[PDB]
């Protein structure tokens, strides 16, 4: 599809049985998911954007599907303002910015 | 152009006649530009991010060109610790997110 931004870029995804709403950042580096216990191992984390940072546990090889596409990938987990999906994930479903 | 994302979003703006690189930023709704002398009225506000809330000062209708691609609008300084293009200007040059 083609997302214009007169409004955030919210999609659907899937994770671990559950499905949410999250915002598609080409600014993010990393995928960061609210609170929710995962099953699996993970690695404590801290990541940092704008005001500072904030602990997550990052898990590795998940698998998430992005508005129908699934990807596999690196989702960090935590007390995030809101789900979003860096471009770790991004480029897997074939994303671009276009003007 | 159309813009992959294996590599951060990274492209030359001017604004105040000085040249900088910035963020092309789906996940901001507004433009922040790291702390620097811009001719103007600007008057304080607060934005927030994954990290916490920063003090900013909002400069109206600025002139700016990214990617050779002219906008007028908000701009806002601080202490920002990347340069970003938010959707307030991303709208103005066509940019949609495809895939
Ligand atoms: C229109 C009026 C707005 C008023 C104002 N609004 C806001 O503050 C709105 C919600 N904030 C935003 O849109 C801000 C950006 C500032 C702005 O646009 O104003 N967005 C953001 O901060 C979004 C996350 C988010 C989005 C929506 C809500 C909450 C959080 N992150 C943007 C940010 C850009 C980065 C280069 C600094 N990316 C990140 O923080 C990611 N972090 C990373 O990718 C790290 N690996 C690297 C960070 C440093 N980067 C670098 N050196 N290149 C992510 C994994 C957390 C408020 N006061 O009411």
């Amino acid at each position: 599809p083609q997302i214009t931004l007169w409004k955030r870029p919210l999609v659907t995804i899937k994770i671990g049985g559950q499905l949410k709403e999250a915002l598609l950042d080409t600014g993010a580096d990393n995928t960061v998911i609210e609170e929710m216990s995962l099953p699996g191992r993970w690695k404590p984390k801290m990541i940092g954007g704008i005001g500072g940072f904030i602990k997550v546990r990052q898990y590795d090889q998940i698998i998430i599907e992005i508005a129908g596409h699934k990807a596999i990938g690196t989702v960090l987990v935590g007390p995030t303002p809101s789900n979003i999906i860096g471009r770790n994930l991004l480029t897997q479903i074939g994303a671009t910015l276009n003007f």
